[PDB]
């Protein structure tokens, strides 16, 4: 179908947090895009409102550029660049086992996204796989982070920190916390509280367990997010430079060859 003079709108690939993903193509520039779609009647309407953090972004590495806003039939349509697979998607293309260079590569890229968000004054508030995606082409080798939905100017239960399921108010400590997990998931090929309440497997689970038979750093940097106060601005030079170091240690090479570009 038409939307807004310029673009053809294709088939449903997903959803986002609050509102469908399509395919699409920009028929004047001859270039493929990401159409998001929400429901004009909405409630709660949060499109334009996300629209408006996507604009204050712009600029940043890993940042989606988006084409277009406007309003069509019965939705309010957001455009954006198109990107590449999700790190959900290539986790489990890769049979849900990442290489320790490949975490490493991920880790370093998704800590600068978090601290981008916190310089421009928001907490995403929703680090997952899912939410960070690889570019395509000549942006293959960068890590974007996406969707503002349930961001906040200051979850998903598997990925959110100790002080979440407390109901304590998330701040810069828990979008790192997150990102902990994250990485802890990409190396075991799942959390011990997946599958089972995920509090109480998180708070009897020490990070030592949890960690176990993996570098050292992976522990480091989860006790360095849980020592964190909730005003404190977080050392993320010194978070990058601890899986720096390793990845030297190591003897890995920064290439940018990931898992699944040896497919
Ligand atoms: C959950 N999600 C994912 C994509 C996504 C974005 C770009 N490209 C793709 C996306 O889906 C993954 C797969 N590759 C194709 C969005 C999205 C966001 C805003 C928008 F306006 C449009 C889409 N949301």
């Amino acid at each position: 179908l038409r939307v807004g003079n310029r673009y053809r709108l294709g088939r449903k690939i997903g959803s986002g947090s609050f509102g469908d993903i399509y395919l699409g193509t920009d028929i004047a520039a001859g270039e493929e895009v990401a159409i998001k779609l929400e429901c004009v009647k909405t409630k709660h309407p949060q499109l334009h409102i996300e629209s408006k953090i996507y604009k204050m972004m712009q600029g940043g590495v890993g940042i989606p550029t988006i084409r277009w806003c406007g309003a069509e039939g019965d939705y309010n349509v957001m455009v954006m660049e198109l990107l590449g697979p999700s790190l959900e998607d290539l986790f489990n293309f890769c049979s849900r086992k990442f290489s320790l260079k490949t975490v490493l590569l991920l880790a370093d890229q998704m800590i600068s996204r978090i601290e981008y968000i916190h310089s421009k004054n928001f907490i995403h508030r929703d680090v997952k796989p899912d939410n960070f995606l690889m570019g395509l082409g000549k942006k293959g080798n960068l890590v974007y982070i996406i969707d503002f939905g349930l961001a906040k100017k200051y979850g998903t239960a598997r990925y959110a920190s100790i002080n979440t399921h407390l109901g304590i108010e998330q701040s810069r400590r828990d979008d790192l916390e997150s990102l902990g997990y994250v990485l802890m998931y990409f190396n075991l090929g799942s959390l011990p509280w997946q599958g089972l309440r995920i509090s109480e497997k998180k708070m009897s689970t020490p990070i030592e367990v949890l960690c176990k038979g993996y570098p050292s750093e992976f522990a480091t940097y989860l006790n360095f997010c849980r020592s964190l106060r909730f005003d404190d601005k977080p050392d993320y030079s010194y978070l990058r430079q601890l899986f720096r170091n390793l990845f030297h240690r190591q003897g890995f090479s920064y290439d940018y060859v990931f898992d699944w570009n040896m497919l």
